[PDB]
């Protein structure tokens, strides 16, 4: 156990998933933080740069703060109320915040390959051009798919059963927001079962009119998995005190 | 009997089309001939598929829809909407939709919620006419279980801070929990009740202390849409049923 | 000799004539109006235009499947009232397939252009523009016997706008339909004596004239038509299927 | 008198604020308005021949209805080099009135609405172009007029057979586009403008809309001729017209 | 013992934030609680770093600054702005902008101008009411005596034409001098006073027969800036300082 | 010489292509390039006064590095009226070299960077704007060569302390806006350039960067004298300058 700089733990990070990776107008990279130079005892990994997240980082002497989501998506130009006081912390204890969002998505051992795995699917393939996402066939029944995503992913998952599944079915997964009915429309003509978070009633309608069975395991949890397969990666090759936050 | 223009006219008048947020598909979806003749409407809050299958196998006529059929325009028939224009117009059931027109209007499916919880001194939460805001004579608990007796037995809580009695309540019929409405909201209410919660949202809220109830898009419009039903029944001489609830 | 298709089999055949990705940009091409395309064809009708009356002979004379030049819409909709309705249901209660091959259908090898191109034997034929629309090249002839030409096969009475004197041999430019916009003016005015198109309106006309373009309206219908009955032979030739025209 | 004098005697019968936004009206080329104007010349287009003619017939003051230019442009060659050396060299103004002239009191649209005699007429659009009323008539003492005042032989396209005092729509120019059809199809049994084009016919046809194109030119041209005429009464000036 | 609130609060009632032209970012740039108790205000015509950092040396807890902090909105906080940022948050600097409302309100930093040359009939010269224009009744040579005792002791002066006495002005504090303000100011006046001339602008005016006279951006805002830290010391119990004038 | 014959030796020296964005360049006024040349004037700006010059000094190709127009027009009266007016009836050619003279080898960058011979010039925009390098030697010595080669009084905003052997930068004209100044920050010590502004000083403050304005009109005059001569030396054709 040893105390890094920032930049050591920055190029680690970027040699996994590359910035290259990130699709466009992604806020990914450098949140918040000045010195690069700054010596780093202790690594934070969150989901979310949340205000709990940040005044817990603070409580737990976390020096480096690693978010997937960035902390702002829509630029700003006036700090009061809630932004205030996340900078605020941050910047009175100089904690470094980088995030790493949809190149941590779409690397390779990233958050979607990482579900793809999990389902062991058959010669998975991007499902979006950018690409983000995997699809591939289920070795299995629908039942022993859902099985899996009840004991590794989430217990109690929603399912909006659209039509009758049949064993070696084409599976689509992907990390996080993807059941946009934009999204539903596409992954129709590409998959049997769509596993993904964030279901509304609109996109839940639709899923059922175009016979695509949706299982919501929630944006939490799919991403959690993934996150945690990260954490112990990182804790693998860096001699560097590392804890998780929200998870 | 009775005619589909004088359904509409009806409608109109308790809920104006003008009342509409902007480029709202509000009005006749699906129709032709409005002086033709209606026995019996439908209520439904999705114009989806089984929807409009069960409108056609019920025998209705005209067929009123919450939503709109189309929000994005489309210049190809095929796949499902060929389906449900087809049933539509082969059997020459009128479409016809209010949406925000409603949730706005007097009486409307936020002022149903809105006189559910009886709130004190109910003013619109935005200003396009959107949602009510007012004062929850009670407690926090009582107006859990009002909610979970009238519109859904359980509904996602975010309990982001302690509610103390006599609390800002608002509610929003629908979808009204976007990150944009949260931060809106917190500084007007202390609760807000709506559906289709999302994960930055449930976070968003979380940070700005607003307590948030899920109790899902479906229910929270179906309670107005019942009442609406109610009280078309009571002025038309017409056989009125529901469809999705 | 006469029998029964598929519609997916008419389809193929028809985008192996004119592939849909010839088309340009955002034109609205395939299927128009139709869901299952293993249903049965037994009669093939060709229109130039979907309009009402085109739909309503199809329903008339029995049409499975009606192939349109045009588009039923270019501009999307989120409401279907009044003419569109009626289009709509005529063609979903008989279950008439409609589809539509357009610019591809223009710019493809013998298509709507190359079949102008052809009537004038353009010597060395080029196309106009770069997404591939039109056909520009010399026509080995007198003005006058260019004329008659378009008067013979095209239309009997076209409008000439006469901004200068013609001299044999010149560049000869064609464009199937509407042509005569006014950045289509200024543009062929660099590369041709004479543009043969139709849909001619005042500005253009005036523009025209003060480019020195000969301008020659032989009407939007009329120099469609004349390739979309070449193309319609083609069918004929080479489908056991019965096929009609609808409104030439 | 000056060139402002004739200015403001046109801006006082079309007001520029009546022309729908964005119609390049007003002094198309110019510079000084102080000038004294010995010629006055009236024009549709502001097309080559016609600033040649205009120069020739000695024309200092030139009058179009459409202007010069619709789109904006920051190169000067081709044709629009030779008509603005033209115009610069023997210091020509050219002034429009375009739409304002089509929308005002006794404009080019109240002109059509006067000579088909339409009773109790209304603007046709909300922004004040177009006009529509009862012609108390048949159909073809409608055509009999349009052929002896307008145009001698217009397109007809007859969508549907049309009773005596009907609604009748006019539009002097371009009112003939698809968007207009539709529109005009909801509010009038015969619609006369110009500039028939194919989509637009078949429109009609479906619709049942009876259109009449007298051409482009000649419905603006009787108006145009009117406002020549107007002109010349109240004005000590020698008046010419260029294109018609 | 002034609160953060009561001092915004009479700033406001002299230049209200409805006078800011569309978009402009005025108002509360950096802090969050208003009941904070305010000691020390300092004045400054921008939020520069060396500005915020002389701020932090003389215990000021309010900083006033004519230019807002950020006119682009940003989503990353590295570099010169985390300097700032850093220094105004640990210290609990309240950072608060006037900018164009400051310009356009009566007796502001226009008025300031007008009033300085006795604007004879002075009258707002753009529509949103940027500048003021009026006859200065005077010579040209008595113009340019007051600009070089009272705003800068050398400007620009781009002589276009020659410029009789009674003249209109025009007057622009801070950045009037861009080429459409030229041909725009060119129609309504024979002087131009103003800040930050340009190349092209400079061309521009030569060509319309304006005269412009460049007495800096700085000088031409900092004269009014002034007069307001002034009113501000008569009216408010309060320590009052300037920092980058 | 043919103005063609002209234009194509120009566009050899610099290329049209290596303009950037849709740079107003090329022929601004003019109709037949067959035209014989019998005086080129070579001018920064196409002013009135330049205009003017040029038809006094019967000059019938007119070279500007800047356009006549940035943004398109419609009208054509006041200013603009009276400067296309005079190259009309002269029959003047005005033609613009604008960023492709910028950018190109021995251009207005270059002319710079090889004035203050700049050890390993790079380009300083990926677009080709530009030129940055070492200087090699003290702070005063490039001010001494400033003074005496492009501007005796040059705006300097010394916002640090200058090394020997420092990192210049050179950008002719109006390179002093304030995402310029955010992107030289990283790359030089010292920025020379024009056109500074309040908001641009108080930028360069805060980033540390060294600014020196010696105005935009000289920092481009420099570089279009040494283009005069080149034209000069390879024309047989009398050449004058107008604005400097
Ligand atoms: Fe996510
Ligand atoms: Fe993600
Ligand atoms: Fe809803
Ligand atoms: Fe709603
Ligand atoms: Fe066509
Ligand atoms: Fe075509
Ligand atoms: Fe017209
Ligand atoms: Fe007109
Ligand atoms: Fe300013
Ligand atoms: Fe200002
Ligand atoms: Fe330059
Ligand atoms: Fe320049």
């Amino acid at each position: 156990v040893v105390n890094m700089k920032a930049k050591e733990i920055i190029e680690f990070i970027e040699t996994f998933a590359p910035k290259d990776l990130a699709i466009e107008g992604d806020n990914i990279g450098l949140q918040v933080g000045d010195n690069l130079d700054k010596e780093i005892k202790k690594l934070g990994i969150a989901l979310d740069p949340s205000l709990s997240v940040i005044k817990k980082a603070e409580k737990e002497g976390v020096d480096f703060l690693f978010t997937h989501h960035p902390l702002l998506k829509d630029p700003i130009r006036n700090f009061t109320g809630v932004i205030y006081k996340k900078l605020k912390i941050l910047m009175e204890n100089d904690i470094i915040l980088y995030s790493a969002h949809t190149n941590l998505d779409i690397c390779k051992n990233g958050l979607n390959d990482a579900l793809a795995e999990l389902y062991n699917l058959e010669n998975p393939k991007p499902l979006y051009d950018n690409g983000l996402g995997r699809v591939g066939i289920f070795k299995g029944s629908f039942e022993e798919f859902l099985e899996i995503t009840k004991k590794y992913i989430h217990k109690n998952p929603i399912v909006v059963k659209s039509k009758e599944v049949d064993d070696n079915f084409k599976l689509a997964v992907l990390s996080g927001y993807g059941l946009s009915q934009s999204s539903i429309k596409y992954v129709a003509e590409k998959a049997d079962v769509y596993l993904s978070g964030d279901l509304t009633h609109h996109s839940k309608i639709l899923a059922e009119e175009l016979g695509l069975v949706v299982v919501d395991a929630t944006h939490y949890s799919t991403e959690v998995f993934g996150l945690k397969k990260f954490k112990e990666f990182l804790s693998s090759n860096l001699d560097l005190e590392i804890i998780s936050l929200d998870f």
